[PDB]
């Protein structure tokens, strides 16, 4: 009737028509999902109402570091812990398990050393014979020196605050892509000594497996160099013996809980290595994938790729099980455009992703920037692991609202969300970043949706063969369907 | 044929088929375009390639306070500043044109008298009978303060550092949104007193028009609330007087330099006032537009967009002219979704802007989160207003490279490049801005058919009427072409 009414009516087909294409707008939620949906929805409206009307900070998207407690204190947080969130599909293995286990377990062994390099960061390594060669760091055994600090827990917590990015806020002690990037690499090499003895390494993957099982995450796909496991006697094995140990590991775990439906390793090489070594270690993941094609998946090119060669200067490699007789198939997951950068060597590294037919592309923040390349990713059904908390604390995004990613979330866009190294900044395994997703890369009109389509996508987008798929859907829907019957009971009255 | 070579003939083909998506990729240049191009393109790629590589900031994606010298220090900052850029299409009457000029011309003239309030802020009125009626900060005549300040010089560049924004790094001293925005409300109420006096606010319309055209801008369409000019003897004038007034400095103006293409003016209303007020000048802006409609444009809402009322809150005065026997059609140019928010009543303002026929939108940086939204104001020719440095300040982005047009524009998405409120963070007219989006919202190997489809789109989105726009066109392309003639008779070697 009134022209008022006309325009509303005209605004409301508008809106409804562009809100229905946010990823997850496909859920259909029984009642009692409703009842979650809404529980969440109360809490992240209230605050951004709060955060946009009465003029304060708005905390989901602060600094992870200012924001973990905030996020550890709020309901909808507890209810993403308790949500089973499926897989957590772009994780690397040595920094997926707390610092933590490390400190009180790993450090509590025999010949653990540890020393003070230049740079005023704590060392730790493993040495049978003996305190280790090396004039650069003065070695002292771990044993004797928290002995002789006479507060023992404090020793410890000091050697988890020198190995933690999150002792201080890295958007403060580092404010630079090239200074956080720095912290993180020093990171990785404080904790390579010690984390690639043998028996260290298998338990701190039992306890990476572990620790996503408690997270109610089921299935995780883990990027390991998987060479270099050394002994007491001096041994160093190859990346067979240590895809073996993960896949032994991972057996017996299965055989524990039921409800855990598996782990499988995809190969990393580092994108500064000689091309001799990356097409080494390319002839090297296709004998994996051909001896396990169940556990091993394929390979992977990880580091900084700002400063560091790009897909193309390693062509010649990666085109070598194409060019074979007949062509052999490896499946690659490439890190892509993890960069703010346009148009450079950087970005571009997506077209040789798309073009290599990977299987799937990590973080792609320049991905947005690149239309045809957007595209084509989409229908080729190439997802995308994004990883808010990494890509904030690693330079690319200061205000995760601001995440390039967020129109493509807007847009159903083929995504995942992952944590990458979740214990380097003493983050929850996937619910912290499930948190972030729901708070900051999604509406005020989406809060349930959009996280049970995240969980449905970290299987549907996962490496598993189709029979796989469907057995991991069978779990997961067991225990999302426990959770939500459990949930509502505890919070809908009787 | 070669494996490499047809891989490398499917990747060319593919950037190729990616990279002319972008805005201007239609553009072909004459060779001495060519020329400058190069030029362009050799100091951007030497600086982008110098960052990422060597591993030290990107200064044109800092911000503003601390890239502004190195900018003015640059070579591609001087052909910018040399290239007519056509025209400037978001302005605001109170602060385009440079501080410099209120404090050592307005505050140098008679009855001017300055205060210090209650936040230390320093505040300058008008009063010509005798010292001013307010008792809250004890008003004394500027030319006294000046008389004892000692040094003349350091009394009035104090008093530029007091009103001026850049005086500090905004995004350290104010790093909040709502404190950043304080502060740009703090300094339009320090300059309201004096800026609104009659003959002060003629002669500073007269110096945002030279200062544009100093800085080859040769077109202007700007904000302005038009009413409440008022004299020495208390008489308060209507918006139809401020908008005459405008009109005879605008002619003048056009008669003295025939290269100058001219102005217009827009009605802007704060969005935090009554509807019943709104809709008067919604009434008042219908008049206008009748008995002006060469001069007088339409009406925007102006004002933090974030805590105060949305489009939808002022539906009635909106629809006011559309529901008239026969219906008015009152052009519109919304200032719409300026927030970082997604789903909320401040970005649905883009519905309402869509649904109300709006000319232009006004920054539309939560446009991209909303693809049905976009892909409408496509369809209408509605273009966006990017305000690179004011969205960077304001607090809506911190690095201009994570702009969210980018993309946008990377799509070919209709787009003209201006700078809301220069003057007040002590920006350059329109070559400031110009460069911020040369060297941060396009691609590594993208310098000046971008450059030359934003001066054409710039008159293409303009508001003149279609017999207007080609004397326009011909009038910048004369300027245009004198410009690169002489740009490449000052570089090309013969
Ligand atoms: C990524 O995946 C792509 C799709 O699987 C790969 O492209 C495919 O590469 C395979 C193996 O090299 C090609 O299959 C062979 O093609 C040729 C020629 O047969 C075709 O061409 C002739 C004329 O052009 C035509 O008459 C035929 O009907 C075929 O169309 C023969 O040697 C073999 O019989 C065999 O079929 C595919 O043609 C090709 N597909 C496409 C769609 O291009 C690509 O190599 C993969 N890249 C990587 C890095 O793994
Ligand atoms: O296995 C350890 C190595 O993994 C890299 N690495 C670890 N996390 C990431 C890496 N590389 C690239 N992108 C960011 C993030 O996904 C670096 C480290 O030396
Ligand atoms: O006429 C002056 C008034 O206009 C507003 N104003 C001026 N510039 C802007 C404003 N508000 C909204 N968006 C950002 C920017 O474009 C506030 C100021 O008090
Ligand atoms: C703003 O804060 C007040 C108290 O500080 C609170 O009552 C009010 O609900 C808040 N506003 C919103 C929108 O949450
Ligand atoms: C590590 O410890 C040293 C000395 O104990 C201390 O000075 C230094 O700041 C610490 N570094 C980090 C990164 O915690
Ligand atoms: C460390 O944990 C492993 C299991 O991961 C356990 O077997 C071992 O006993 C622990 N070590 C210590 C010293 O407690
Ligand atoms: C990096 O710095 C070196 C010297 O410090 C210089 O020669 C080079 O041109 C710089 N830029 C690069 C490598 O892009
Ligand atoms: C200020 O500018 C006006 C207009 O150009 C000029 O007439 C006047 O002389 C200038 N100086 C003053 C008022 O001191
Ligand atoms: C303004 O001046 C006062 C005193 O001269 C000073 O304390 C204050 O910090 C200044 N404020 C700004 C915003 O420059
Ligand atoms: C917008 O224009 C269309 C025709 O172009 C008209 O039907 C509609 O009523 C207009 N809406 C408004 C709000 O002016
Ligand atoms: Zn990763
Ligand atoms: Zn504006």
């Amino acid at each position: 009737l009134t022209s008022k009414a006309a325009y509303l009516l005209k605004r409301n087909s508008l809106i409804e028509e562009d809100a229905s294409r946010k990823l997850g707008a496909k859920i259909v939620l029984t009642n009692e999902e409703k009842v979650l949906d809404d529980f969440i929805l109360a809490e992240k409206r209230k605050l951004i109402d709060d955060s946009r009307l009465n003029q304060t900070e708005y905390m989901p998207a602060a600094s992870f570091y200012r924001s973990k407690d905030f996020i550890d204190t709020t309901f909808a947080y507890k209810i993403i812990q308790d949500m089973p969130k499926g897989g957590a599909l772009h994780l690397h293995d040595t920094a997926s398990a707390r610092i933590d286990w490390i400190v009180s377990n790993a450090t509590y062994r025999d010949h653990v050393y540890m020393c003070m390099d230049q740079d005023n960061f704590v060392r730790l390594t493993v040495s049978g014979t003996g305190p280790p060669a090396n004039s650069g760091c003065e070695w002292k055994l771990v044993e004797t020196e928290r002995a002789n600090s006479g507060d023992i827990a404090a020793f410890d917590h000091w050697l988890k605050s020198n190995i933690s990015l999150l002792t201080t806020d890295p958007l403060v002690t580092y404010p630079s892509l090239d200074k956080v990037w720095g912290r993180f690499d020093k990171h990785f090499s404080q904790l390579r000594g010690i984390i690639y003895h043998t028996p260290i390494r298998r338990d701190y993957y039992r306890q990476i497996l572990e620790e996503f099982r408690s997270d109610n995450v089921q299935y995780v796909e883990v990027r390991s160099s998987l060479s270099g496991f050394f002994e007491l006697d001096g041994t160093v094995h190859d990346a067979e013996f240590g895809l073996n140990l993960y896949k032994s590991v991972t057996e017996e775990f299965q055989r524990e809980y039921p409800d855990f439906i598996g782990a499988k390793i995809i190969l990393s090489g580092l994108r500064f290595k000689s091309q001799e070594e990356i097409l080494n270690e390319v002839k090297i993941a296709m004998d994996l994938h051909k001896k396990y094609p169940d556990f091993f998946l394929g390979y992977d090119l990880v580091g900084q790729e700002d400063p560091n060669f790009s897909l193309l200067h390693y062509l010649d490699a990666l085109l070598y099980p194409s060019i074979q007789n007949p062509p052999y198939r490896l499946p690659y997951f490439f890190h892509a455009a993890e960069t703010n950068w346009q148009e450079t060597e950087v970005d571009y590294n997506l077209a040789d992703a798309l073009l290599l037919n990977t299987t799937r592309v990590g973080h792609g923040f320049a991905l947005i920037k690149h239309p045809r390349f957007t595209e084509l990713a989409k229908e080729n059904g190439v997802a995308v692991e994004v990883n808010p908390i990494s890509n904030q604390i690693l330079g690319l995004v200061r205000d995760v609202r601001n995440h390039a990613l967020v129109p493509l979330i807007a847009d159903d866009y083929p995504i995942v969300i992952s944590s990458d190294d979740p214990g380097a900044w003493e983050a929850s395994p996937l619910s912290h970043d499930f948190y972030v997703a729901l708070m900051d890369l999604c509406g005020r009109d989406t809060a349930l949706t959009f996280l049970k389509q995240l969980a449905l996508n970290s299987i549907r987008y996962s490496a598993m063969s189709d029979t796989e798929k469907v057995a991991a859907k069978a779990k997961w829907t067991t225990q999302w369907d426990k959770f939500v019957k459990t949930s509502v009971e505890g919070l809908k009255p009787h």
